[PDB]
């Protein structure tokens, strides 16, 4: 069950020293990264985010004024051009505050809410690196929610229900939730950071959620909400992270025209529910053990045949079913039968048709899955509309399993 | 006209001197982009490409064998971490070869088609740099094509398929090709540089495309077919590029078992159809002059009520639409109805819904465009039917002209 193994026989990506901690995805794994996209993407639509996409480098003027410079000088990547030090992004926070700058605010701008797929790079140490799990470039589902003060408990209570929303399309139904306080380095008043951490244990307490206090854990700059979830292993993975920062808005100058029409700073809410994602495809490679969902999986049916005879009724086939929206490949080699249903056994395509001479002349199709399961044989109608229930409802099982 | 001034009026992207050349894409400006990447990644299923991604930043070393490292130092970015120098890629060629070497790959195997949105970082100087159209991160839409001997004649008839497939989407219909033959700063031998630029004479003439040489202006490594494409202000803008390799793949260790049984070395073709996908937008926002086609506008439908009456039957409007896979956004401001269409038709947004009270009984709209038409009323499930077939089709012209 190591992703690693798992990784290399699906051909889902792979690693190599010239680039230490940094993914070389292949064909099938990216398909199941840009799948995990649009299934974020269906998610920011129905909780009404804001997709935007920053620059990978700027000044290090920047990363001085948040105070990042300062703590995670050692963890950046810094580069250089025209006599000026830039910084590869390890963050979205102040890219989406340059982006919130742009134009004046009015209060009824806010709450605004603004995520982004954004790629970071952080300089861990190359004796750290393990897979997936630990990764110099990394890509996490970024949010930032621009909120007045009286928003607070309605913005977190939006971001835990997602945070639970998304798990259970993976099954993750057992959670730990912690909440870390402020630390002994950090930035903003004690009553500031009062303030945040009563806020963030009401709304755990009002979402009926039992967690306990990691004490000196937050973040410079805000105290957070820490997810922890639990696979068939019963192995702890921290994914989610939910802040309350009352600082960095002020230290980058955003600001807002309330209903006063006075000058007043946003509250930041830092939020991300899979975490890095490139670390979340391998829990989910691990948790399923290779075998995706039918919705995740890189190749969706293949449609093979015995002889050269059905050659034509399979391309007829894997025309239609494309358009149907469904991943399928044709595999028409010059091999045993036998021969190419194992080889996509292994490879744990959700479903294999295969066409026989019987298949053709009755416009139906044999119907297998990677499970050994026998479905027989079936109207070609019939499997379409299956399919695509089976990826619209992003089901974890498949059909009689 | 200027797309800068298009940009800031519609709110698409901005740009600040903590990252030069370098673009912040809100909100709206991000939705053309990936409204790109839908419409590219439609035609890499069509023509049966590979997606895949590398990581942003690989040793020095590699790109010392290939002689990128020679040929532009000073184009490029650097990083270090443990006594090791990384660049950060201006070039996905290295990345995909790396790809393709993990694993043993046969005859059987080709033609090996792999793209990718590679985030590209090239260190321009910051006199040049002008908008979207001069950038020092972009983001082009590589491929790069692995194919026998054999192969090259109907690998590179594909390309050329694909570049004026694409183009056509768009309205560019007057194309002007050139052929870049060899630079006096060149590497690979002069037999391979003349198989490889007889190669694509040949390719352009089975097309019947007449075009021109174009002495010294081709890459180090192979001649590259270079399409410039005229907007309707009759301006050449150089986006298309079909490259025929000999060179790398030698250089970076890229084999395959022949048919024979004998490893050799691959054919690289390297393919990019809009270029920098940054300098794409800017074209195609001079281009349509803000005037997006329906396909590609930030916001496709707004839908507004005349009083505070018809306040609930607007917002039934915007959901029926969502749930359409419209863009639609409501517009319930207490401003006097020719206010908001003013508005909104400086935003470019294709059609306006006026609701009167004559709309909420009859359960139909007043569909008004951003060309000044008046379309009348019409039934909304009409509206909707009509408006998906214009998204579906990519049409240029909207409807009723
Ligand atoms: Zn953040
Ligand atoms: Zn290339």
């Amino acid at each position: 069950r190591d992703h690693r193994k798992i990784g290399k026989q699906l051909d889902l990506y792979h690693m190599q020293e010239e680039a230490p901690g940094m993914v070389f995805w292949h064909n099938d794994g990216w398909t199941i990264f840009r799948e995990l996209e649009v299934f974020v993407r269906s998610k920011l639509k129905e909780y009404q985010y804001q997709e935007v996409k920053g620059p990978f480098m700027m000044d290090r003027v920047l990363w001085e004024k948040t105070g990042h410079w300062d703590n995670y000088k050692d963890a950046m990547f810094t580069t250089s051009s025209e006599n000026r030090e830039y910084c590869i992004k390890p963050m979205n926070c102040p890219g989406h505050v340059q982006i919130f700058n742009q134009g004046l605010k009015s209060y009824r701008d806010l709450p605004l809410r603004m995520a982004e797929f954004g790629s970071c790079h952080r300089n861990e140490p190359s004796g750290s690196l393990h897979g997936l799990m630990r990764v110099r470039g990394f890509t996490q589902d970024d949010a930032h929610i621009f909120c007045t003060e009286e928003q607070i408990r309605d913005e977190v209570n939006g971001c835990i229900r997602l945070v639970y929303d998304m798990y259970s399309t993976f099954g993750f139904e057992k959670i730990v939730v912690k909440l870390s306080t402020r630390p002994e380095k950090r930035i903003g008043s004690d009553e500031m950071w009062d303030r945040a951490e009563a806020d963030l244990a009401v709304a755990l307490e009002e979402n009926n959620i039992p967690f306990e206090y990691q004490l000196g854990e937050g973040a410079f700059y805000s105290p957070k909400i820490e997810f922890t979830l639990y696979d068939c292993l019963d192995r702890a993975w921290q994914c989610g992270t939910v802040a309350l920062d009352f600082s960095l808005p002020s230290r980058l100058s955003a600001s807002y025209v309330g209903e006063d029409n006075e000058r007043k700073v946003p509250v930041m809410i830092h939020r991300a529910i899979l975490g890095s994602m490139e670390r979340f495809i391998g829990i989910l490679t691990e948790e399923f053990a290779g075998f995706f969902p039918t919705w995740l999986a890189p190749v969706q049916v293949v449609i093979m045949n015995i002889t050269d005879s059905q050659s034509e009724y399979v391309n007829e086939l894997t025309q239609k079913l494309s358009n149907a929206g469904i991943r399928v490949k044709a595999d028409l080699r010059n091999e045993k039968i036998g021969f190419k249903i194992r080889e996509h056994t292994l490879r744990r395509v959700p479903y294999m048709l295969v066409c026989g001479d019987k298949e053709v002349e009755s416009g139906k199709v044999a119907v297998r899955t990677r499970r050994g399961k026998d479905l027989g044989s079936m109207d070609v109608n019939e499997v379409i509309e299956k399919l695509q229930q089976e990826i619209r409802s992003r089901s974890l099982k498949q059909l009689e399993e």
